[PDB]
């Protein structure tokens, strides 16, 4: 019933940040303490595992605007991050391959968390990975999308991480993402309530702790995980083939 709260952050280097994520996920062994991690990235665009950078973003807008490009290990679509976006990961032991329940359980925690801040949100309704919003992996506030998520499962463990728009530059995100209006489908938590990243982070800590019945106590990354991250970075996340989507 006890867990690890990791405020493991690496703004400035999204690629190393994602390496940390996969590292805590891959080092995890069945029975370990559940993990909840919070982190932010500076202006970045993160594409999914099955995505190709040039098909989701403009290598120019990003070039000219100092937008970092990075590809995560989980599936899903392309999202824009800035210090106004709050990302967070959950890693727990797994006894099945049921993906729907993971997303279902994590959204319940997000909903209970946001409620503490007076923001009434709900999960999307459609099962279509190709649509930008209203999916069951999305959390909507009103008719706008405020958080998207993705996940992975392997023998003994499951991973779920999301991106929540708190006070992100939405115009920026819309301009950089190739879709086909985007500006009209997203929203920041602060468009609703005047709360800070810490307030949102602290709300989520409570929500997840109460919903999952896990007492997440602030901790630090281990040397083992820290080493695997360094290796995942040097051998993968730091390469162009990976971030372009070829590896
Ligand atoms: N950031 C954010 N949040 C929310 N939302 C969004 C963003 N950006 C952008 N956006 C929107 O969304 C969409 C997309 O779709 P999808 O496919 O669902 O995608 C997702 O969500 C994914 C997930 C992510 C996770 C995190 C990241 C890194 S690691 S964690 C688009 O287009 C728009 O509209
Ligand atoms: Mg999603």
């Amino acid at each position: 019933m006890e867990g690890r709260l990791l405020l493991l952050e690496t703004p400035g280097n999204t690629r190393m940040s994602l390496a940390y994520d996969e590292a805590i996920y891959r080092s995890f062994q069945y029975g370990d303490k559940p993990i909840l991690r919070f982190y932010r990235h500076d202006r970045s665009v993160i594409i999914g595992y099955f995505q190709v950078a040039e098909e989701e973003v403009d290598l120019d807008y990003m070039k000219k605007n100092g937008i970092m490009l990075a590809r995560r290990y989980t599936g899903g679509g392309a999202v824009y991050h800035d210090l106004g976006d709050l990302n967070f990961s959950v890693v727990r032991s797994s006894d099945d391959m049921d993906i729907t329940s993971m997303f279902r359980t994590m959204n319940e925690a997000v909903v209970n968390s946001l409620r503490i801040l007076g923001l009434d949100a709900r999960p999307g309704e459609l099962n279509d990975v190709s649509i930008p919003v209203n999916k069951k992996t999305d959390i909507m506030a009103g008719e706008k999308k405020i958080m998207g998520a993705a996940g992975a499962m392997r023998k003994g463990a499951k991973l779920w991480h999301a991106a929540m728009l708190v006070h992100t530059d939405l115009d920026m995100l819309s301009a950089v993402l190739k879709v086909p209006s985007t500006r009209e489908r997203v929203a920041n938590v602060t468009d609703f309530v005047d709360v800070s990243i810490d307030e949102v982070r602290n709300a989520l800590i409570r929500g997840f702790s109460e919903t999952l019945h896990i007492d997440f106590r602030e901790d630090t990354i281990t040397e083992k995980e820290e080493s695997l991250a360094r290796e995942l970075f040097d051998k993968k996340y730091s390469t162009e083939e990976w971030n372009m989507g070829l590896l």
